C-alpha cells in the first residue's frame, strides 16, 4: 500500500496472509473454512495465516492453517486478468473471535463515489521498494468506469472496477494482490492489478466481487 496508514493490530480481522515460506499475497476470510483471493495468486503448498499484524513476529493471535483445496475461477484469463478470483478451503475451520473474523459477501454492487478500505503488506514505495512488516490501510473511492477507461486506456472489463486517485500518490501495490477492498462493511473487491503503483492517471484495478456471489456460494456449498 502506497500513501496509506498503519491500520493497527487486528483492526482488519478478515485480512489473511497467504504464505509459501514467505508472504506472497493477501486474502479475505469469508467464513470459518474458506478464503477468497486473486486467481493470479494461485500456487500449490499454500498456508493461510490469520490474526496477523507483524508478519515477521509471532505476536499471539495468529492461526496458521494449511489449504486443502484451491479453486481458480473457471473463466480466469491470465492475460487480461478477467475473472481474477480464487477460493481456498482450509484444512480445518479457523477459530473465529475478535481478532479473527469473516467479512460478509455483498448483496449489491457498490457505486462509484463510495469510500472503501483497502489493506495489505505490499510495497509502500511508488519508486523503489520497501516492504512493511505490519498491516497498512488505505481509504479510497470507487471511480466511475468512464473516468477510468478515459485515463488509463487499459482494458477494463465488466468484472473489474477502478478505485483510488487519478492524481496518484495513494494506491495498492505489489504484495497487496488478493487483498480485500471493503465498502459498507461488505467485501466489494479484490486487489488485482495496476500499472506500476500510485502513478498519476493509473489507478488500481480490482475484481468486482458482486458479480461472483452466486459462484462463490455454489462452490462453497459443494466443496
Ligand atoms: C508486479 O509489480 C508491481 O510493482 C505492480 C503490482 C501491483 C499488483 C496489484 C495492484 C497494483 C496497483 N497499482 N494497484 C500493483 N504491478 C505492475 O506494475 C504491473 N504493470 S506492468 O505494466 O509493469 C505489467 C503488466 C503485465 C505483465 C505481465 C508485467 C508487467
Ligand atoms: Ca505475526
Amino acid at each position: 500500500i502506497v500513501g496509506g496508514y498503519t491500520c493497527g493490530a487486528n483492526t482488519v480481522p478478515y485480512q489473511v496472509s497467504l504464505n509459501s515460506g514467505y508472504h506472497f499475497c493477501g486474502g479475505s476470510l469469508i467464513n470459518s473454512q474458506w478464503v477468497v483471493s486473486a486467481a493470479h495468486c494461485y500456487k500449490s503448498g499454500i498456508q493461510v495465516r490469520l490474526g496477523e499484524d507483524n508478519i515477521n513476529v509471532v505476536e499471539g493471535n495468529e492461526q496458521f492453517i494449511s489449504a486443502s483445496k484451491s479453486i481458480v475461477h473457471p473463466s480466469y484469463n491470465s492475460n487480461t486478468l478477467n475473472n481474477d478470483i480464487m477460493l481456498i478451503k482450509l484444512k480445518s475451520a479457523a477459530s473465529l473471535n475478535s481478532r479473527v473474523a469473516s467479512i460478509s459477501l455483498p448483496t449489491s454492487c457498490a457505486s462509484a463515489g463510495t469510500q472503501c478500505l483497502i489493506s495489505g503488506w505490499g510495497n509502500t514505495k511508488s519508486s523503489g521498494t520497501s516492504y512493511p512488516d505490519v498491516l497498512k490501510c488505505l481509504k479510497a473511492p470507487i471511480l466511475s468506469d468512464s473516468s477510468c477507461k478515459s485515463a488509463s486506456s487499459a482494458i477494463i472489463t465488466s468484472n473489474m472496477f477502478c478505485a483510488g486517485y487519478l492524481e496518484g500518490g495513494k494506491d495498492s501495490c505489489q504484495g497487496d494482490s488478493g487483498g480485500p477492498v471493503v465498502c459498507s462493511g461488505k467485501l466489494q473487491g479484490i486487489v488485482s492489478w495496476g500499472s506500476g503503483c500510485a502513478q498519476k492517471n493509473k489507478p488500481g484495478v480490482y475484481t468486482k466481487v458482486c458479480n461472483y456471489v452466486s459462484w462463490i456460494k455454489q462452490t462453497i456449498a459443494s466443496n
